[PDB]
C-alpha cells in the first residue's frame, strides 16, 4: 500500500539504493534519466544491489530433483496439492530476489506428473477399501484434488507479501497440453479464475494467465482441447485473463521449437542452445530495461516550429549509444558478484543451473543466455512530430544497433515494448517542463504505449490488429496488442472471432473489456462512469466497498477511481 | 543470511532506522544504550516506525469469521489442510508487521473444528461410494489429512521469508486438548517433528513447540493423554522441543483460568478482562523490551576494589527511572499512529479486535491489555559482585517500581527474563571496555541469563530446578529454566522424572540435550567435539555438510561451529 510497514521498510531501502546509484552511475547517464531523455528502470533496486529483472522459473528441474528452499531440503512432491504449495513458496522466494516478474511456463505439462501420482494414490485406495465403482472414484477425487491445488495456488499468491511488501508479480502459462492430466490442470486454472477470489468473487490482478493457441490443439471446432478454448473465452469475458499467444507466430519470431512464455508481462527470450545443442527456455532471465523516449528525440530536433530530419538522425545515434552505456553500466555492476547473493536463483535451480557458492553469477548470463532490454515508447507521438509513419523503419534501425551490441559484448540485446504503466506520464511530464502543451503529443498528459495505435482513434478491432501486427515481428524482445470491446459475456462468438484474427496475424494478444460486479444486487453489467465514481445501472449503488470494478487501462488490471 | 538480497535490503532499512532513532530518542537514553547501562531492544525497527514486538495471534476469531489477508477476503476453512495453509500465511504476514515472535496458542483446540469438517467430508464419501468399512475409512483418511496439514505447516514456516529476509520466528502450543480431534492434532505435530525436516530429517529451529502438562490430562499413568506425553518425551529427545509449561503453576502466576502461552520465546501476559468481564488471551501483545544491565550497576558502585552498598542503591533507583523513560519514549512514538499501518494486525483480527482505518492503535494497548517489558540479566554475576545472593530481593524491588509505573500510566509493565542470545556478550564487552577482566564476572566474556544458575557450576538437574523455581513466580513477564542432560533417547524414564519435578515446582521448562545426526552412517549419538569441528564417534566423518548438529547454548536452537 504505502503506510503499511513492509512497504515503508522497502521505501527506506529504495531511498538508500537511489543514493548509492548516484555514486555508481556516470553523471551523463543519470542526467539523461532526470531529464527524461531515457529511463533507467528499477533504480531503487539496481545497481546498488546486483538484482536481475524477470525470469522463466525452471520449476521442472527443481521439482524433479531435490532443491533447498529456505532451511528445507525439499523432495519431489508425491501429490498435486503439495506441488502447487511448493510452487507458491518458490514464487514468493523468486519475487524477493529479483525486482521483476516471475513466470511459470507450461504448468499443465510441468505439473502433469503430480496429477499422475495423485491418481495412482486414489487407485490404490479403491482397492484398499473395496470401492465398487473404482475408475470413477479415482477420477472424481483427482478432479477435486487438482481443483483444490490451483485454488490453493491462486489464493497463496494473493495472501503473501514478498520482501517489498507487495503481492508477487507472477504469470502462469498453459495450453499446449493434450494429455488428460494436462487438460485437467487447464480446466482447474480457468474454473478457479472464473469463480474469483474470496467471499465476493472479485477479479484478481495476479497471477497473469496466458494460454497458447494452435491449430491441431485448441483453435478449431475439431481440435481436442476446443472445449478448453471455450472455457478460456468465458474466463476472459468475466476476468480479462487469459491473454493468448499464437503458437505459430510466437515460434517464428523467437525461432523456438516450442512456444515461448513471456517473463513477467511480456519480455520474450529468443532461441538459445546450451553447449550440447539443446534448446533451453526454463531458467533463463533478463538483466534489465532502459527505455528510450522517442518523442523527446523528435521534440529536441525541432528548430523553431519545424522538424529537422538531420538533427533527428544525430540525436538518435547519440542516444542509442547512450542507452548502450546505461545498459552496460548495470551489467558491469554484476562483475564479481557471487551466487551467495540468491541461492534459490543460482544454487538451487530456479535459473536452471546449479552454481557453487563461490561462482560468479555473470558467466551464467553471457553468450545469449539472458536477454537485455532496450525499451521504447510513443511511436504514435513520434509519427505526428516527424509528419509521417516511421515506426517500422526506426524500430528496424534500432535492431541494427542491437545486433552490433550483441556481437561486441556477447549479451543478447533485444527491442522491448515497455509496458510503461506510469512511465507514459513521467516522460510526458518532463517533456512538458521543456516544451509545454504540444498539440496531439503532450497535451493529453501521456505517451502511447510502444507501437500501439492511439487509444483516441476511431478504429475497429480487426483494423487495429492489422496496423499493429507487423511490430510483433520487429520488437522481438517484448510486445503485445490490445483491443477494446464492450461486455462480451453473452457474445462469446464475437470475442472468439477477435481471438482467431489475432492468432493468425500477431504473437501475444489480450482484450480489454469492462469487468464489474455490484455486490448488493449481483449485476455483472458494465457500470456507467460518473464524475464522483462508478454507479450501478440497475440498482443505483455508488459505494466503492460494495463493488468490484476492474479495467486494464495500461498494462496491469486495476480499479480506476 | 547476510549477503542474501532481502537481508541486504533489510539492513538498509535497519541503518536508516537507527539514524532516525538518533533524532527521536533523547540523548541521555541513547548514551546509556551505547555504554551498556541499559539496552533498548530492536532499535533497527522502533521507534523509526511504530512496530510492536510479539503477540498471541487470535487465529480462532480470524478463522471463525471472515478476514481479509493480502487482497483476498478469506472464508472459514472447510478442511484441516486449508486451515493450516491459512495459518501459515498469517504467520508470514504477522511476522512482517511486528519485529518479534508470533505465537499460535492451543492449536489443538483452535483447529479442532476443521478436523471435524474433514471427518464429515469423508463420512459423506463413504456413503457416496458404498464403502464397506465406513467408520474406518473416515478415520484413516482424516488421520492422513491431519498429518499432511501439519507437515504442510512445518515446511511452509521453513520455506518462506518474511519482510526481513528471515524464516519467521513462530511458536505453537498445545496439550490441554482431550477430545479425539485435539489428540490427533497433537500427535500429528509431534510425529512430524520427530520425522524432521527435508531429505535428511534435520532438526528445525522453528516452530517452537510448547506442551502444557496437567494432572487429569497428561501428567500421570492414568491420564487420558498420557500416551501423548510419551510421544512428546521421544520428540524432545530427538529434536529438543517441545518445551513444557506447568498448567498449575502457570495459572497461579498469570492469574488466568486457562494456561497462558508465551508470546515469542517466553513473554507472558498476565490476566486481563475486557469491558464485560471476559478473560482475554488471544490477540494481546507486547510493546517492547528495555533491558537493565544489573552487573554494571554493581561494577559502577565499586569504590576502588570494594563494593559500596549506598552507591548501589542510588544508581539502581536512578537506572530504574531511566528504563521507564526509555520504555515510555517508544510508547510515545505510537501516539497518532493509525490502523492503516498494519491491517492484518489491527483491522482484520490478529490483535483480536477490528479497528477502523482511521482509528488510533495505541488505545488498543492501554489499561493492561498489552504488556511492556523491563528486562534484566546476570544475577549470578550480580551476586558475586555484591558478595551475597540478592536475586529474589532485587527482582522483588523491581516489581515494586513496575507496580507504580503501571498505576501512573495504565500500561501493564512486567519483569522479563531477557533471552539475550547475543546481549550476554554485548553487555560484557562494553563493561570490559571500562573495567577489564574481572574475576568470575567479565573474564569468561558473557553474562549469565537472567536468574539462571551459572552454566559452569557443578549441579544436578533437581537442585538446579529448586534454585531457579522461585524466580518464575517473581519475573512474571517472562521466564524459563533449562537443565543440561546427555543423550536420553534410550532413557525416556529419566527425562520424564525431570519433566515431572519441573512441572511441580516451576512454570516454563526445557531440557538441553545434544541432537546430532551423521548423514553418511546414520548415528544419532552425541558427536565428540574437536578443535576443528565435530566428529562422528563410530564412523569418523567431519564434514559439516554431511551432518546435523544442534544445541541450545542460549535461547534458540542452532549449530555451534
Ligand atoms: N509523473 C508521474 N510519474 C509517476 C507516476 N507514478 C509513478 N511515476 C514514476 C516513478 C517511476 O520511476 C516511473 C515508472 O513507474 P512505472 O509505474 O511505469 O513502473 P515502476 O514503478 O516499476 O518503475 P520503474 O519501471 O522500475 O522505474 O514513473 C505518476 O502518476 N506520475
Ligand atoms: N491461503 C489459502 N487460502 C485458501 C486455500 N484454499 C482455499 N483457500 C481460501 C478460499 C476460501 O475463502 C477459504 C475457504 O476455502 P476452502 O476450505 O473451502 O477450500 P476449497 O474450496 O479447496 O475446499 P471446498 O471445495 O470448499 O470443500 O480459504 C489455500 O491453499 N491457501
Ligand atoms: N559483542 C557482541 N555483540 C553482538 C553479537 N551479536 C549481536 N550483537 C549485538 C547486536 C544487538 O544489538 C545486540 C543483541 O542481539 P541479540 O542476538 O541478543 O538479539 P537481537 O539481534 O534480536 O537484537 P535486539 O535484542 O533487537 O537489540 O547485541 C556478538 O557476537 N558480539
Ligand atoms: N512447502 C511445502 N512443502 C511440503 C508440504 N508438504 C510436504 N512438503 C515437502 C516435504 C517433502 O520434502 C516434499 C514432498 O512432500 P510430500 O508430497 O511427500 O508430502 P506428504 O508427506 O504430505 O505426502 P506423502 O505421505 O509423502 O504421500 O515436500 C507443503 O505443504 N509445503
Ligand atoms: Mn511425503
Ligand atoms: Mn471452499
Ligand atoms: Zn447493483
Ligand atoms: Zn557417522
Amino acid at each position: 500500500d504505502s503506510r503499511v510497514f513492509p512497504t515503508q521498510r522497502d521505501l527506506m531501502a529504495g531511498i538508500v539504493s537511489k543514493h548509492i546509484a548516484k555514486n555508481m552511475v556516470p553523471s551523463f547517464i543519470m542526467k539523461a534519466h532526470e531529464s527524461g531523455i531515457i529511463h533507467v528502470h528499477d533504480i531503487d533496486y539496481s545497481p546498488a544491489l546486483p538484482f536481475t529483472n524477470c525470469c522463466l522459473v525452471d520449476l521442472k528441474g527443481m521439482l524433479e530433483n531435490g532443491f533447498k528452499l529456505g532451511n528445507a531440503q525439499i523432495e519431489t512432491p508425491k501429490s498435486i496439492g503439495v506441488a502447487t504449495a511448493i510452487m507458491a513458496q518458490i514464487t514468493a522466494q523468486v519475487a524477493s530476489h529479483q525486482y521483476g516478474g516471475t513466470t511459470f511456463a507450461n504448468v499443465d505439462k510441468v505439473l502433469s506428473p503430480y496429477v499422475k501420482r495423485t491418481y495412482a494414490k486414489h487407485i490404490e485406495d479403491a482397492e484398499k477399501w473395496q470401492i465398487a465403482d473404482a475408475l470413477n472414484y479415482a477420477q472424481s477425487k483427482t478432479e477435486k484434488d487438482v481443483y483444490d491445488a490451483f485454488q490453493a495456488y491462486e489464493y497463496e499468491v494473493n495472501t503473501l507479501f514478498s520482501s517489498n511488501g507487495q503481492t508477487p508479480f507472477v504469470t502462469i502459462t498453459f495450453g499446449t497440453g493434450t494429455d488428460w492430466t494436462e487438460r485437467m490442470i487447464q480446466k482447474a486454472i480457468l474454473k478457479n479464475r472464473i469463480k474469483g477470489l474470496g467471499r465476493d468473487g472479485i477479479t484478481p490482478i495476479f497471477p497473469k494467465l496466458v494460454m497458447f493457441v494452435e491449430e491441431g490443439v485448441n483453435l478449431y471446432k475439431d481440435d481436442p482441447n476446443y472445449d478448453i478454448k471455450q472455457l478460456a473465452l468465458e474466463c476472459a469475458s468475466k476476468r480479462m485473463y487469459p491473454d493468448i499467444i499464437s503458437a505459430k507466430n510466437n515460434k517464428a519470431i523467437t525461432g523456438s521449437s516450442v512456444p515461448v512464455s513471456p517473463m513477467g508481462c511480456r519480455s520474450f527470450l529468443s532461441v538459445w542452445k546450451d553447449s550440447t545443442g539443446n534448446e533451453i527456455l526454463d531458467g533463463r532471465n533478463n538483466l534489465g530495461v532502459v527505455t528510450l523516449n522517442l518523442p523527446r528525440i523528435a521534440l529536441d530536433s525541432y528548430i523553431g516550429t519545424q522538424f529537422n530530419e538531420q538533427k533527428f538522425v544525430e540525436l538518435f545515434n547519440e542516444r542509442m549509444d547512450l542507452c548502450f552505456e546505461a545498459l552496460m553500466c548495470r551489467i558491469s555492476s554484476l562483475k564479481g558478484v557471487k551466487a551467495t547473493v540468491a541461492p534459490i536463483l543460482y544454487q538451487e535451480g530456479a535459473f536452471g543451473v546449479r552454481l557453487k557458492p563461490d561462482d560468479d553469477i555473470i558467466e551464467l548470463f553471457k553468450n545469449g543466455r539472458s536477454s537485455v532490454s532496450l525499451g521504447y515508447i510513443g511511436i504514435h507521438e513520434l509519427n505526428i512530430l516527424v509528419g509521417r509513419d516511421i515506426g517500422r523503419e526506426i524500430l528496424t534501425k534500432m535492431n541494427a544497433h542491437l545486433k552490433q551490441w550483441t556481437e561486441r559484448t556477447g549479451f543478447a540485446f533485444s527491442l522491448y515494448s515497455t509496458p510503461a504503466e506510469n512511465l507514459c506520464y513521467r516522460f510526458c511530464k518532463l517533456d512538458t517542463e521543456k516544451y509545454g502543451s504540444v498539440k496531439d503529443v503532450t497535451d493529453k498528459g501521456w505517451y502511447t504505449n510502444s507501437f500501439h495505435v492511439s487509444v483516441e482513434e476511431n478504429i475497429t478491432p480487426f483494423e487495429k490488429i492489422s496496423r499493429e501486427a507487423p511490430y510483433h515481428f520487429i520488437a522481438t524482445g517484448g510486445h503485445i496488442s490490445y483491443v477494446e470491446l464492450p461486455d462480451m459475456k453473452n457474445n462469446l462468438k464475437g470475442l472468439e472471432a477477435v481471438w482467431d484474427y489475432a492468432a493468425q496475424h500477431l504473437d501475444y494478444f489480450g482484450v480489454n473489456m469492462p469487468v464489474d460486479k455490484c455486490f448488493t444486487c449481483g449485476s455483472t453489467h458494465e457500470m456507467t462512469p460518473t464524475e464522483n465514481g462508478f454507479v450501478c445501472s440497475i440498482c443505483g449503488e455508488t459505494d466503492p466497498k460494495k463493488m468490484n470494478t476492474i479495467r486494464r487501462t495500461c498494462a496491469y488490471l486495476g480499479n480506476p477511481n
